[PDB]
């Protein structure tokens, strides 16, 4: 109880959480690597706790349906089926009504991922047409941002996204594949766009950031672990350790 | 320590925290009333704690200067000079890097307060001119939102606000007075606009909400009181007690 391993919910999302490469069949925690796994390992070392990582069954981050029921990792935390959600889980006002978060470990904002070609320059350019289809990950923070916005441009965008079946994708990977195979722009969080555009040289960020917010480790509301994790994060940041950790996982061969 | 009274920092802001009317000279906690004081009293009753309310000396909510130093209630918490900030303190990503917050007790967004007269309809209308001056409370969340925005309209607005000495006001009260005496629009949080426009019938909200976020009780990072306060808030909300509390302090004679 005071000594038990913490249950960690997560999902696969490069370069935050990935299946590490091996010839063996792997099991348990050893299956996973990435920026969020490195962060978890360092926190566990600093704070003297152990854990068991489990993939969220529905593969979702989490949003509310019309009855107010949650899904994804957010629901796992609400139900106390996990102690921590270690993932690029966006800290948002709607989620803070239901779960808690550590202090942010990374800053990001919503922006646009699109193929180099048609020289659109902002969300305003997308909103005023439909030839270039656009969308977001279903039941994530970006979708919820658009759904809740009262800014005219973004209201128009939500009207389109929410009317078009194909527009909301299962996960980043599906969305990225869609930008590569169709005339489709993905509304995506900016540090992920940074990672993707360094590796897929035909993709680019369109325009700037629409907002500026954070990823945090999610916990059930009132968790006894959340504060020590926050203080440890703060201290890692004071020493630039998270910047270094980001460089490790974002580092790579650029583009021509 | 386990029994000591909590130090509460606050500032005067109608109808959240006000000096109550009396013929006597009042002292101590008895000086204060309002929505946030009612919230504090209910939490203290539920949770079995006592407190001493102190007004933040600089009268500010809190923002960072160029060296990264904070002021206002945020600085009081960082310094552990207060245990709680009980006020309409906006929960923001930049603040979450330095302090913690309870779950939100109220939802709001940035909007525009302006005199009925010139029929402007949105921030876009303000941004494209300077005849109608506009601004925000200095060293509050709204100012910081504009300062950090990369949305073109809001960048233009920040360029203007930050160049014009008179534009950033000391507090809501100064800003409201300015809308009443000059051709000036105040960027203000929406539930306060709601309160003001019910009482000053010549003022109105212009356009909709630019964002949607929360007020929370601020605490130093890692506070031992923050979780129980969060759970108590949650339970007050499940029973609609905060909606009722808002109706109490926002209730009043409408306008013609
Ligand atoms: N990080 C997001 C998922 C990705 C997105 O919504 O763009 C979340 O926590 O919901
Ligand atoms: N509630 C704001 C102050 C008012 C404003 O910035 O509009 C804050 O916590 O900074
Ligand atoms: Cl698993
Ligand atoms: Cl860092
Ligand atoms: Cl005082
Ligand atoms: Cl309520
Ligand atoms: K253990
Ligand atoms: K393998
Ligand atoms: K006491
Ligand atoms: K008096």
């Amino acid at each position: 109880g005071t000594n038990r391993s913490l249950i960690v919910t997560t999902l696969l999302e490069e370069p935050f959480v990935m299946f590490r490469k091996s010839d063996r069949t792997l099991y348990g925690n050893d299956r996973f690597e990435g920026y969020c796994i490195d962060l978890l390992k360092e926190l566990a070392h600093i704070l003297g706790f152990s854990y068991e990582i489990r993939l969220v069954e529905d593969g979702k981050y989490g949003a509310q349906d019309d009855k107010g029921q949650w899904n994804g990792m957010v629901k796992e935390l609400i139900d106390h089926k996990a102690d921590l959600a270690v993932a690029p889980l966006t800290i948002t006002h709607v989620r803070e009504k239901a779960i808690d978060f550590s202090k942010p470990f990374m800053t990001l904002g919503v922006s646009i991922l699109y193929r180099k070609g048609t020289p659109i320059d902002s969300a305003d350019d997308l909103a005023k047409q439909t030839k270039i289809e656009y969308g977001a990950v279903k039941d994530g923070a970006t979708m919820t941002f658009f759904k809740k916005s009262k800014i005219s441009t973004f209201e128009k965008m939500w009207a389109f996204m929410s009317s078009k079946p194909s527009a909301l994708v299962k996960n980043n990977e599906e969305g990225i594949q869609r930008t590569l195979t169709a005339d489709y722009a993905l509304l995506m969080e900016s540090t992920t766009i940074e990672y993707i555009t360094q590796r897929n040289c035909n993709l680019t960020q369109i325009g700037g950031l629409i907002d500026s917010k954070g990823y945090g480790i999610g916990t059930p509301m009132g968790s006894p672990y959340r504060d020590k994790i926050t203080i440890a994060i703060l201290q890692l940041q004071e020493e630039d350790k998270l910047h270094i950790m980001k460089e490790k996982w974002w580092r790579g061969s650029g583009c021509p």
